[PDB]
């Protein structure tokens, strides 16, 4: 569990692209919304390293490759992009709580 | 702590009212005037749930969330994007105040 | 402090009316004069849940809320906009009320 | 009490119940001129004979919410549905009120026990 | 229960206009069926009448009007008529069970 | 009473001849020969329920029925209200004697 | 008075063809020959039907039923009128000789 | 008894349950002439096993109910459909009557416990 | 039981008929493939008069008429000559099966 | 005997494969090389099953079964019918064997 | 003789992946650097299996599979029958082991 | 033993969830040509800490089943989804073995009692 050092703000954080994800999904999307999707992919990455411990923000860095700052990715891409992070967090998760069964097995 | 939340019935009432209005647009299309009107409702919205957060929230929350352009008028999908992350958000935030509830809970079966 | 509500019967009355007249507006297009009709029942119904509120959330929903342009009839999706927001916000308010009630019902247990 | 706010609750339920049906029957399918007419007049005599079984505090709260047809012009099948949907829900709400009141009086009738 | 001298009638007069108000919305009608419908409307309504106490034979008055007797009503038109005398009749007995009810509880 | 069914059996009998036969009208549309056969069908069983009831009921059943002109064929929507207001008539007239076995079953219940 | 039927088997096996060619009927248009087919089996299987009650219902049957125009084949529509009668006419038969028995079973019990 | 009305019971049920399994197949799908024929046989001989099985009584009573077919014309679709069609429906019922009668004697056999 | 003297060899070359019929209700056959099932169907009633009862070979033989050896059916004649020899034999079933519940019972 | 069946696992294993195939063929259209080599699968898989089987029911099997002409390709169809051929026989093949099975756990059910 | 499996946990994953495939292959067409690399797939993967089954298997499994012809690119169908093939043999393989495996927990039970 | 075989067991497992939600999302709807090279790297770099967590045995087994994508191309839909299905596959075997083991441990340590 040593991995994950503030297990509350990474499960929001992933609620949170686990949400969104459900979102492009919905409906097409325009030009204005997909620049505010690619800055919060951004900014959302950010937080997510504040709550992991060092070798998994290594980890995720060399999984994640960023959007062109400059550039607006489609519909697509940003699907990509957050159905990665909702993949790796949730495997993340059954990892913890393999783990967290395990010790209640142990007790 | 559980104590990140200072005011837990008003979070809990913002949230679900942004999450009616967000089902309320993938319900229809919207026009000028109805667009408007929800994009202030998402500022004032978000400046409630800032009264009730903790400054790490507050803060965290801000550095998440962009603000509308106060001049131009957004569009569905734009709205759309706006209310699912403050949603999903919320969501995510009290999942984790429910595992904490859940482990005094459990804590007190167990001293038993 | 269930005290914030304050007449919680006229509260929940009000609420129920709102959510089934939400479901008409989203049941089939309208026309003028009914639509007219329908923001006159948001003004006084949004006055009734003043009444019935402790003032602290009379003025958070005043806040929350902005009267419709009477200069104007507004669209059904104006409307809907309005309508849902009092919904999703009273819903919320009992389910706050609710959670705090059955912790009380726990307490005693 | 909340019991005493409605003074003949098998009054006021029956005249919810016709109104209620007569609601999803409007839905069922489009309607002419004279239906709309009869409507109008059955939520007029309706909403008096309502007035009659509730307290004088519903019946002004009822009147405060309510807004009577123009009777110069027939209404239409919108209008009709607004109406008679405020009613509807507006009864539902009256009836969970009173239902949390007898619950009330059931769990304080075995709080004693 | 003393609203309702006769509750047997009522119940099956009650249950005659529910199952004539199905059909009617089960297709449109001609004017012949219309013109035995209107009458049936009538007619159902007096017998009603005699079922029941003096106040409610005098409430149903007031709630209720009658047909033009020299016109046709439309499909629609019959089918509000039967529509509010079924609402009114299932009202009526759910007042009936509620007490009904009650003296099984005060028992 | 349960006594205003004179012949109990025969009632359900013809009862539930004309319950499917409108189920078969609701089925397909009619001809003129099968129209006229049912019209008739419709005269005969109101006079068997008539012999199987008791006289109050004989004159509230004929208070409530037109019989059909004999010179024209009805049509298929006049052949389905006079059968659909026989059936419902009926299963209410049922779920009257029925109230009354089960209150007499309830009685024997009671007294032990 | 279970001897108003003085053969059930006879009179089930009966009434089970009957309900049988009634769903074919109604399973898809016929041609003349078998109309005309159906039209015999309708005829002989009344005769058989009353070979096997009482007196009474032989004559209640006989008054309702009216037999086949002989110089017309009959349409899917008359056909399936005339059985239909049957069908339902012999299944109530048989829910009043069931409450019956089944009181029976009780007053035993 | 009622079972000695039926003098071969495994052969009736077998001839019935071919007849039904043909019937849904005629309806699965039309048929072209040659199937027609060959229904048509099948039809003749299977009411003929189906008499070698059953009581005077019946063999009499399904004779009085059943019309042999034309065999110098080729049947329809329609006549077939309805020629099994009776036969199915009659020894559905001929099954609940037996049905019946072994059901009668499980009742009589606890009866006297 | 002593009709069916090899019950395992009918058991099989029935599931193998019904199992075919399936697949001519499953969609429309050429030339060739009726020419196999023409065949099939009948080298199959072989195998099961060398293991029916006198008796059963006889009745089935009553029953069935062969195909014209040098002529091809089609799909409609072939499903119902399958179709009936499924019908036979699993009523030849029901009636061992109520024989063996018989026997069940009995002791 | 249950004994029919001289490699019981084998013929199994041919079995659910040929299965497996029939499916794949009624899932969508071949071409030409799909259908040769679904041929030769054919003809392999009966030599297997040859193996696998009771001198009886090899002579059975091969009175029941005829092979593909080897030098023209099959039909989708003809294909289906084969293989429908084959997993219907197997099918029956092991209800037959389990029945057996069967009966000696009634046996041993039986005689304590 | 579940001596039959020499590495059961190997050849239950390369039986899974080429289930996978399969399910990938009837999920949409292909195109000619797919079938090659799904050829190769097969190729390679059948020689897995060799490695993790006992002789008799490794050549009964060659009986009854031919390779691919390298000179073409398979169509989708002729790949859909070789993974079919694969998928098939291998079920009915630990079916096989199953059964026999439940059995001996019946010995012991 | 066969758990040895997976020496890092939490990444293996998330890598591999990451991959099986990316398939599904591509399944999803078609793409374009920078989703497929977003993905390709992504299918590239997976590889590459998914070897980082497996026992050399099934480091060289997965390298001898999987081939590298053309790097001078961009891959079709087609080749991507066939990547992804075999990495989805072949973990999804390799996980049913691990989990026999484990589940083989459970009956050992109640076989003792």
């Amino acid at each position: 569990t040593d991995l994950v050092e503030q297990p509350a703000k990474v499960m929001r954080i992933g609620t949170m692209i686990k949400q969104l994800l459900e979102e492009v999904r919905a409906a097409p999307l325009d030009e204005a919304s997909r620049n505010r999707l690619r800055d919060i992919h951004a900014t959302s990455i950010r937080e997510l390293e504040d709550g992991l411990a060092p070798e998994l923000r290594e980890e995720l860095d060399r999984l994640t490759l960023p959007f062109n700052e400059d550039a607006v990715p489609s519909d697509a891409e940003l699907r990509i992009a957050q159905a990665q992070l909702v993949g790796w967090l949730e495997g993340l998760f059954h990892g913890i709580q393999t783990a967290l069964f395990a010790q209640q097995m142990a007790a």
